[PDB]
């Protein structure tokens, strides 16, 4: 079927939904925002979920070759990831669903990184050229994102214990993986996984806010300084990230962008940097838009589906 | 002599000792367990040390050769390390003797590394392949020991220095090593070290616990969420760790293992996940308990000693 | 002209000004030390950017092809980061022109970060052999500048976005550092830059210090426990990095040195390591009184400009 990937879009959209939830007694009008966003995410998903069902009933050998593959088994965990943020957004409406989804994300993403994460450390397999940004997803965003699932639901110790993992996770892997992009010149085919690098410091402060009730402390500020100048990094690099033309990929930044949005929430409402905020906000929704405007213009062509 | 590495042998029943000392309290029992385990700790590491005593000055080149290799020299600071857990175990009874050994065993391995780890940054000695589990030994376990003998005595301030070194210069190494492990696979003969990968966010927690008495916050849990997911990982690894079979080498994950025991006591403590603390202390005395089984059955064969 | 790595030499007289500023209050004397050293440094500084000014334009292709090296680049960042500390020196005298300088130095060393830092990523320029402890003037001591300096003039949030984008673009970094370090033997004609591997840990505490109000923590605690082990590995290494004679490249270590001093002041302050602190503060002003006495001497023989 769909390629792996395309299920950064429901990931995009929902992680957004849960930015614009978080304004909705500053702002009321933002809790249809949310809803509309959650809805077409949450539809997307069940859409992506039944064709992945189907990849895994009649292309089962395409599943395990991504499986196997150093570098594609990471996207596999989008669907996880995506499953719990589904699982957010269902919260607000209905909880116990909500609460299956949210421990059926973390069960499946701990057991994928507990089986094929470690087994790279066998050697022989993974190569240099296998240090991807893509391993963000499994190692890092989706210990994150069960980390404040799992706050939601009221575990906020469980919480901290996924929160730990991929922050340290993340801090372990990004020293090699920079050394990697500066020595070796990532192929157009996928450097709009150069996307994923705006990621970890602002999933990561996202879910720590959301643990530790919104409190916008000295390590959330730092977060965000690294963040930031992450993405003044890639902003300087996106002409050579396009350089082969815009495409379906950047999805891959609205991780990151999601994730800029939902902090920004936080700092606002603790008034720290509350014009930092309403930047980061407004920037991240209208890339976002962007990234859905292409993506209907691509679906209007027929250049959307393989 | 006697293999540098059997030291993990008294190691891991000092540390399994306090681990029980620390629950004396809560279960007066504990402490007979504890002053059990500590005493056989204390003997191993006498007859150890004497054997040493013995290897350096009748077999100087051998030790000479384990120094100037630059993965072999690491083992020498299970020596320091080992003095500074058996000086923990005799401030029951003895303050004094035990404050000898704790600044001993201090001294030592910060001369130690400052001689051989700096020596290294010289190049041309060290190779990729030099990038080993073994190399946590002098470079994060001695400071994090250091550490938290130092607390033992009342000096905190100091124990903190020793703790962040040993924190830093972990998050400085790991990267590298977890690269290495994915590109090289690791030789059977050396696999065992593997279980060294265990220790260091336990072995982190638990100096950071001992330093700050016994306060369960926010960085003792992000140490204990990237601890399970590293035993999780080398759970999974653990057939291919043993491919070649069981040996005296699976020592190596008593230092991460003792740690967890002795982390778990003071989460239980703090009533922070009281039931994650009591699967983690008694998992960890199973383990040790069967290296200890398989110790004994490799003495009754004479397949101990080389 | 003028090597721009002389730009250290004001730079580690500026630091040690600040240093001294801040014992004032305990010892009165103080004051006229830090007005003297800020003087000296001020006026070296305002010759350095006039004679920069007249590479630029005269000399515009040796700066072009320094800006385009991926070692070579790193050294620019001093500029702007001297530009920094001579506007904390000024602060005292004049808190207006303080805070240009301080605004020009930001935004200069963000910009040239965001310009050729990011570039690298790009990869095929930068290779193993670029890994030189140089990038962590670009990467991490102008972060921490714009911090502290952000912090003098009352803008702290700001400041502790700085802080984060220096402390984890270190602790990313470093990791590759040392491993290239260990494997390849780092030329006689570099070495004295191994001073700089110094700086991070007292740099960054230093800064964290001037934004958190001098509150010594745990986190601060830990930060001077890195740099102590660090300051021992390079005290152990300092006959090979001298090797082929002492030279003003020295002038390296001033980074680490003056944030040692000031730090010291920080932790004198909060009465913590007071022993410590006095020890720390006396060594860094002998070895930068030692640089100024070797400079003088060059400087004598008429072997300091090119
Ligand atoms: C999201 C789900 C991904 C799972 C991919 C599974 C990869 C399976 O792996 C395969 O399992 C086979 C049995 O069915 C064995 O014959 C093979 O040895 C093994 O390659
Ligand atoms: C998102 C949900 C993911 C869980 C899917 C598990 C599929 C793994 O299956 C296992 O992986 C092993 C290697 O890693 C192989 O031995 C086999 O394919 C199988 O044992
Ligand atoms: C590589 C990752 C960087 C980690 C930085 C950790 C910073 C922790 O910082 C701590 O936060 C508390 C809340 O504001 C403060 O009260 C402490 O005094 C402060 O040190
Ligand atoms: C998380 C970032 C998005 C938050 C949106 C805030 C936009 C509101 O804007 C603000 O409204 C204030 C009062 O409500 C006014 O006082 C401010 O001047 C104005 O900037
Ligand atoms: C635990 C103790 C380990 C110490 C090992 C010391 C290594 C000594 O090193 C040797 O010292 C000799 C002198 O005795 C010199 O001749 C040699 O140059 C040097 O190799
Ligand atoms: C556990 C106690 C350890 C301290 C032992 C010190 C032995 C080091 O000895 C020194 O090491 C140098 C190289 O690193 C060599 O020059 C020589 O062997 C010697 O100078
Ligand atoms: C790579 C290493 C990860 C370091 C994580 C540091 C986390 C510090 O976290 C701090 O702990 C305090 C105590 O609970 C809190 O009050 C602070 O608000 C919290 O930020
Ligand atoms: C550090 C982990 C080991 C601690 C051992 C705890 C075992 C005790 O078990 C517990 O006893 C409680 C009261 O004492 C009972 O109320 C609990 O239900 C029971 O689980
Ligand atoms: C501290 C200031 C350093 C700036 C160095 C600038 C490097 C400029 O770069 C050059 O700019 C030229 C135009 O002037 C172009 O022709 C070249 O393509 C480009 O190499
Ligand atoms: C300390 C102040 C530094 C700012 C100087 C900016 C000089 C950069 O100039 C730019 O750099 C690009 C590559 O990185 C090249 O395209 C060109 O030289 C130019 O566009
Ligand atoms: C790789 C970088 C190491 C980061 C270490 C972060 C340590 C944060 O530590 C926190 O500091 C506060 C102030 O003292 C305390 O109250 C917290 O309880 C303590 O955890
Ligand atoms: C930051 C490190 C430099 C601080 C300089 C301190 C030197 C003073 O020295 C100290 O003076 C005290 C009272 O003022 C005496 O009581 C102490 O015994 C003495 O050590």
């Amino acid at each position: 079927p769909l390629p792996t990937g395309y299920f950064g879009i429901p990931l995009g959209l929902a992680a957004l939904s849960l930015a614009w939830f978080h304004l909705e007694n500053l702002f009321p009008a933002a809790r249809m925002v949310s809803d509309v966003l959650g809805i077409v995410a949450s539809a997307v998903w069940i859409l992506f979920i039944l064709m992945y069902a189907y990849k895994l009933r009649y292309y089962f050998e395409e599943v395990r070759a991504e499986y196997h593959s150093p570098v594609r088994f990471s996207f596999i965990a989008l669907i996880p990831i995506t499953t719990m943020l589904v699982g957010d957004i269902l919260y607000r409406w209905n909880p116990l669903i909500a609460e299956v989804l949210i421990w059926i994300g973390t069960i499946g993403q701990l057991l994928f990184s507990t089986l094929r994460v470690s087994e790279l450390w066998q050697g022989g397999v993974f190569e240099q050229k296998s240090t991807h940004p893509s391993f963000y997803l499994p190692a890092v965003a989706a210990n994150f994102t069960s980390a404040s699932s799992l706050a939601l639901l009221g575990y906020h110790d469980l919480g901290y214990l996924f929160f730990g993992a991929g922050m340290i996770a993340w801090i372990i892997f990004e020293p090699v993986l920079l050394q990697h992009l500066r020595i070796s010149s990532l192929e157009p085919q996928f450097r709009a996984t150069m996307g994923i690098v705006l990621a970890p410091a602002f999933v990561c402060v996202s879910a720590y806010l959301s643990i530790n009730h919104g409190e916008v402390d000295t390590l959330a500020k730092i977060l965000w300084g690294y963040g930031f100048l992450q993405l003044f990094f890639l902003l300087r690099l996106f002409p050579w990230i396009v350089e082969k033309g815009l495409n379906i990929g950047l999805w891959a930044f609205s991780l990151g962008l999601a994730s800029m949005a939902n902090s920004a929430t936080a700092f606002y409402h603790g008034n720290v940097l509350q014009g930092v905020s309403i930047f980061a906000f407004v920037f991240s929704n209208v890339m976002i838009g962007l990234l859905v405007l292409m993506t209907i213009y691509k679906l209007t062509k027929g250049q959307f589906f393989l």
